[PDB]
């Protein structure tokens, strides 16, 4: 069965990173699913803990690691042993009266602030991820734009040339720190606070640095108030995913207004466009506009985890509002989608350079050579070039069509005098690709100094890369390790006991 | 005069810090007038560069220096020339049409941007210096309480013994992290975006790097575009203070309800409390509630500076939020007014230790105690010591006179079976400054955990001064160079040429 | 399986609304899912519509309405079919290109704006009998508390005494007045925005008001545009939950200290509480904290709604942020849970006596009482009591061990002169409940004024009931209608034609 | 000296309306400043009534109302008499200890919470105000604009022909709600909380309707506690202010758009655009974007004030968020902008005309006619015309240029099959004119129906007008019903006793 949405000029599919907008609400996970599976990993974990501890006997240890298993297998579609108290009943029902021993020295509060830092901990690693090829593809795209003249706005009114490139790479240094960001966060999310138990510890004589790496932690949440208390870095994951998408909804909406029937400098890939149902000539940025949807709706997990903190003490609290599934899911769906949207958008460079060249945004080359040469105050010539242009317009004449009579009338108009000029010296101020050239210190869109940036950016990428790895594979490791332990307790008991 | 609110319980005058709330308001500054003085740093900074870079002559330099002083003392009393077109044309009533030979290469945008970045990063050192003697006063307040026992509470109920040292150290691990947060966003405030003129850079051959050194930037704002339509700095700063805020407003709730007529365990000092012009009995905790204010306020900025982001392509905007100084002033008058209160605090350690020993916040020790020794599962120990309370609350037993027989009752009632346990094994589970020492692991209330907590707070507030230090000395530094390049420029220009 | 959660002191069962709180997030629709009911309403109305207006005949009707009630049993378990396109291609394989011909007239842009608001609208209607039971049960509370003397707290400290029906019927003045709120955004929500089609209308002659009113609209959204664009009624509905919500939050606060171990007030009924894994005693608000979490998130789809609509222009657009069923779900869930809460709610009725007699809230009658009397201005008056309640404490006298002795020598150690007041005088002016009789006007604790209000606010919840009753009719009587004209168009072409 | 911003093209001056929105930050009173002559009226008609009441002798309230009038001048330059307690005690030093016994049955709290009100309401009639002259200004535009064809746009992208004054109507419709939801709100702040003194009421026998009346209000905030804890219509009015001012937003981005560069559908007048330093051919849209800023901040004192409610019991609490006057008079500096904006916005007819003709729009109305016509399904014609459009853009074909032979081999080449229509029935169809007049039901552009919206516009702004004077009015009598009860107490005193 076709995709019904695909006529007229929605030909092809969607995209998948298209597709994937559309996909993410029905499909997200709530809290509880998300979180359960790293709860599992949890009570192995402390059960290694407690049997290194000699608080468990392996035998003890084994049997309630096999039970494990076994109940993390019925909760597979018994959606009521997702939660830890069910859970442990089943354990209970599964193993006898041993399974309550895999508690000592724990509380439902350690427990969930840790799963649910395992949980963010993955979903960072995975936001990480998408930033980078996002970056990726920004970067990539402006590598084949170094020549893609095209105007820069401010206020939503063209203000001076620049290139493709020189804009992608804006997007590249915003990414950069927003990836810094993450990473920040990240140090702050991998702290293991089980050992709090439910907010002052134990007499049990836990070994917290050990759970801590057995779980993949970096670090301990030290303070044991601050390991149930602690809901900061939930806060924090909240506004860096706002932050980051309001960066994405800024590139979404230039690409929008690009992308209008008039500016038509840019054109969306049939594969990120929809249609009308009514209206046959419409191609939708329904791609943009879902990713921007994505950004505002990121608003809302920021304000809800913010203010139940302003309204508790500073203890565990079942009040406070969580970052939920959903809602990174959609980050990540409005990020590969904007990903797609950049790597395969469709400049139209000749459009981009009749702007350049015809509305004016060159004006301020000629007012700078006015300056340089003729050496007359910013302020003297600013007028006469704004006259030139009033005139222009009033004529008709489009600023590639500016002589050297024009700009003597406004010249002699504004200030009785003539200029000592000539027509090529405002021929070549007002050739937009020369004032891409002039324009070539640091960060400034002329191709040498684009790809410079596109050249640092590459290198911060493989650093981006390399961090990534490093984290990721921590993680792959602890797993591995905890893994192990448990089929070692396990198998032991087995055979030789 | 004296201060009228200052009457019946209300006894001596506001502490300092609780005046602070009340002055906070009236005192602010506007954006305009809190960032010009540092446009006038960034005119000198510019013009040095271009005098540098030979887009100047020293005489030309010397003119428009010498200037700026002039229209600067102008400014003092004149508000209109606190913005830059304004401010430029007083220069040229004051030195001549070389005033405007200033602006060369430079635009309103990326002067804005980089004023206000100047502007935030003064505040971002004053905001870490409250936040570190909030944190040295809760450290400092920690250390003179590690017998303190009291209890502590989740969900607003009681749960556990610890102390007040145990409970202040929770805060300082808060601080610390927040601490990270304003030093990670120094790193991104203080980045120079001036060259970027328009959004575009210029022809101009601006020296970059000797602008942002002059004014004490660690490093440049590359992009062009990103150096004026960057604004997430902004958006962060605004996160960070409030989710610092929310963490204030939850100690300020914790005291609140410790001096709640009720609960009794601890007084605001005279200092820091109001009274009613109509009750008598009133000791109001004015200073607790207008901080909290203070953390509720400073979620609309954060969310007013993001949906504005989330309202514009990634250009310069006029239409962008700012982060306002009498929104940074608010938060630092709240910062000082709770660290004061938390200096200040009585609490009362006779009240504190009742509640420990009386209000059953002791049964999970009397529960790992059974389990521990007797060897029965945590969760039948626990439907016990659970009846245990139950008939203690309906016969009105304390729990520091639950005794023997009452265990024994529960123990048979619920399973048939007694329990090998002595009144001595009872009496110390039920000893709640033994259910502290207990506590000894990594963050737990045990004094000996707590002092180590202390000892490592110590040295990263050490740690915490010492990069304040640099900061502020880095800015200083600049500053005199700065000062000093100016009168060099001017005094040569007079007196051998 | 029993409920795992209820061991120890959290005996029984959780109450249904209680229960409510942990299932409404799981069972919560998608938007997509809660709306797509409502399309297949839209496509009869807008059918029988077109056959009215002849641009249907009666055959090409009955095809067409005959296989819609096809599609929509393929879209009971065909989830693809839940969005317009994908169902009206069903729609084609079920009855031919006819199929096509019930969107004459019309667009995806107006069937979406009016069936999100016929979601809207039943989700009113549900929220409103929600509301009205809330007030409901806090009315019928207080009437049986009028004589439940009791004190008032302002800033968490204890204020003057007062009675807990005085305290119950200050909440049913908030309901009362968000249920107009909720009244007066239905009259908003109840606008017919179709045959607007796109945003432009159409050239077919459709009959718009004969649409809205089959299908149970009140009026109509008239411009075209605003049919499309309007989306002010989205933002209020969450507002209005949102403020509402907030109302929710301060009693649930409100309780939860009430039932502190330490104020010991009010104790949650069994059924609302729970308890904790590892510390026997706890007594856990579960059902208060997840309500106020439930009014913290509300929050964030304010926050998203109208971040997108400060996004865009006054245009259709995808990028729109929505209110999304889960979010109505919860409001149900914690206005049912804090419905039972207090339906249920246990008050200590001597503690609330002891405290309201002891601790100091009937100083205020005792100033009034020398004012009255002595006639010594307010403010000397105050100093005196004030001294009274600081000597009483320092000496240990609670408020109703307070005599003449006292506040004569307050009077003689604050003025040199003491005050003619009998010790009845005193004792009288210290009596809480007399403190309550003397407070008589309207809205006052009295119990005559509280039995007046609970008087107003039953005639009021009749006239509340009677508006539900009436908009819910209003809606039956339109689907009925719309019911039988679409069994008359099919029943007959196969019959007489 | 003139404004420095009006350089090159930047001509003439800023409109008034304009300049506001550069004036209202630096000119916007603190909430102090802004309340305190509010609080002197309740003063005067409290005393009034304890006067009428017989709690006050005529020669005591005479006395007293003499010292008002004395402490209130005072005030005028002594910030320090702005809050209550030292206007008391400034009251005594003037006329002595009966100053005192105007606090008589009165707090702080109840007195606050009222002159807050009569602030609020003051600034509620000011907005509706302008609101008012806003619509006028929308409605009055539409008129002159009933022949300006032009395109409506879907997601930023031409969908169908419309005009001017079908989309100015769509403005007022949006203004009509919101105007509802301020007399809504006006209601619920109109309500008079003096009488509840702290919270609880008093023994003292005041008549609260007495003091109600006197003070402008509509009626009693009944019970005592939601007198003084009573916030919503804070909210509430924070919300009214953000959801409209999103809708003016989407007017200030519409119009935006529209005064592209490339859009050039409309222009500025010079007294609402400004000017680069640095870009002579910027006309920059400040006015716009500094009317969207104020929308984007007003989500702030929304979401603080939310969440401090969320934050506290249902009591008086000093943690509560206000909305501050500086947020009122940035929504009315945008309110009044925008007025002008839209009074003297120059739209392009030719260019707008053009862009209906050329770009497309109007192949709805050809697919409509295909279907009127020949009589095929809507989505068969859907796809021809697609292709017709598909074909029509790669060979240069603009919309009015498309003839039967391209309308020939779309449906060729799509079906086999040609169509039955004329040159003239295509024509017609691509007639964007006929597009508009053939839309001609409720709500649509067609003259005819734009013109009947405009009617009742302006019978509702009739209605508008006639609410705001008579509300103004009833203010105005109430405040002269006390001024002269007043003069009464004061000159009867003095002349015959
Ligand atoms: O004083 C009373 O009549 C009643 C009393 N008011 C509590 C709040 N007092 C301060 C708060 C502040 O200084 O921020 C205020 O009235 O502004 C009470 O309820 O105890
Ligand atoms: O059901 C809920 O929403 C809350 C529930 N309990 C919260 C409190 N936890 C225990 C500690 C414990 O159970 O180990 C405590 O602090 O009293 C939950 O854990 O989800
Ligand atoms: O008045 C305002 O709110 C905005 C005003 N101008 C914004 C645009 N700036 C120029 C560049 C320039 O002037 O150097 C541009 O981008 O067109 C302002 O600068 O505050």
């Amino acid at each position: 069965v076709p995709d019904a949405t695909r006529i007229g000029r929605a030909t092809g599919a969607k995209a998948p990173e298209f597709q994937e907008l559309y996909d993410f609400d029905a499909a997200a996970l709530t809290l509880t699913s998300a979180v359960f599976p790293y709860d599992s990993q949890i009570h192995r974990a402390h059960v290694v803990m407690l049997t290194e501890q000699g608080i468990l006997t392996v035998e003890e240890s084994a049997t309630i690691l096999s039970g494990l298993a076994q109940v993390d297998e019925l909760a597979a579609t018994d959606g009521s042993l997702r939660t830890y108290l069910p859970y442990e009943a089943a354990l209970k029902r599964t193993i006898g009266s041993v399974a309550g021993k895999m508690h000592i020295g724990r509380s439902r509060n350690d427990l969930a602030n840790a799963g649910k830092r395992m949980f963010l901990r993955d979903q960072l690693l995975r936001t990480i991820e998408a930033v980078i090829g996002y970056r990726e593809a920004v970067v990539h795209k402006a590598a084949d734009h170094l020549d893609t003249v095209m105007v820069v706005y401010t206020q939503r009114k063209e203000a001076q040339p620049i290139t493709l490139g020189h804009y992608l790479m804006a997007i590249s240094e915003n990414l950069a720190k927003n990836l810094d960001r993450y990473r920040e966060l990240y140090a702050r999310i991998n702290l293991c606070p089980l050992g709090a138990a439910a907010t002052a510890g134990t007499g049990w004589p836990l070994n917290r640095d050990r759970t801590s790496a057995l779980l993949g932690f970096d670090g301990l949440v030290v303070n044991s108030i601050e390991g149930v208390a602690g809901w900061d870095h939930v806060a924090e994951h909240a506004f860096v995913n706002a932050v980051f998408l309001s960066g994405l909804s800024r590139l979404a909406s230039e690409i929008q207004l690009w992308s209008t029937d008039e500016y038509q400098v840019a054109e969306l890939d049939a594969s990120f466009a929809g249609t009308s149902s009514i209206m046959p000539q419409k191609k939708n940025p329904d791609s943009l506009e879902r990713s921007r949807k994505a950004a505002f709706a990121a608003m809302g997990p920021l304000v809800g985890i913010l203010t139940s903190l302003n309204a508790i003490e500073y203890q565990y609290s079942a009040a406070r509002v969580e970052l939920e599934p959903r809602s990174i899911d959609a980050l990540i769906a409005a990020t590969h989608a904007m990903t797609g949207v950049v790597r395969t958008l469709h400049p139209n460079k000749e459009r981009m350079r009749q702007y350049a060249a015809e509305n004016y945004s060159t004006m301020t080359d000629l007012t700078d050579m006015l300056v340089r040469r003729v050496g007359i105050d910013y302020r003297e010539a600013h007028e006469i070039v704004a006259h030139v242009v009033i005139t222009a317009i009033e004529k008709g004449i489009k600023a590639n069509k500016i002589g050297l009579d024009l700009v003597q009338e406004a010249a002699v108009a504004q200030t009785g005098a003539g200029i000592n000029v000539s027509a090529d010296d405002i021929k070549d101020a007002l050739d937009p690709w020369q004032n891409v050239l002039r324009r070539e210190g640091k960060g400034m869109p002329a191709p040498m100094s684009v790809k410079a940036s596109i050249d640092d950016a590459m290198a911060e990428l493989h650093k981006d890369r390399a961090w990534l790895a490093n984290a990721t594979q921590a993680l792959a490791n602890a797993k591995q390790t905890l893994a192990d332990s448990v089929q070692q307790i396990i198998q032991t008991d087995r055979k030789y006991l």
